[PDB]
């Protein structure tokens, strides 16, 4: 799998997460476009809703206020 990282700077809600989709295509790795929908719906889960954004070179999410 492939490690991806959720940064969260909101007005009241903030933290940090990781998450690795399950490969089913048996690629050998996962694209950040699977770990965005689940870390949005991680999002959902905790109720955080801001400005989505994605790092290319460390591979990174973050959502900010």
């Amino acid at each position: 799998h492939t490690t991806y990282k959720l940064v969260i700077n909101g007005k009241t809600l903030k933290g940090e997460t990781t998450t690795e989709p399950p490969d089913t295509n048996r690629d050998g790795r996962v694209d950040y476009k699977d770990a965005e929908k689940v870390f949005k719906q991680y999002a959902n889960d905790n109720g955080v809703d801001g400005e989505w954004t994605y790092d290319d070179a460390t591979k990174t999410f973050t959502v900010t206020e």
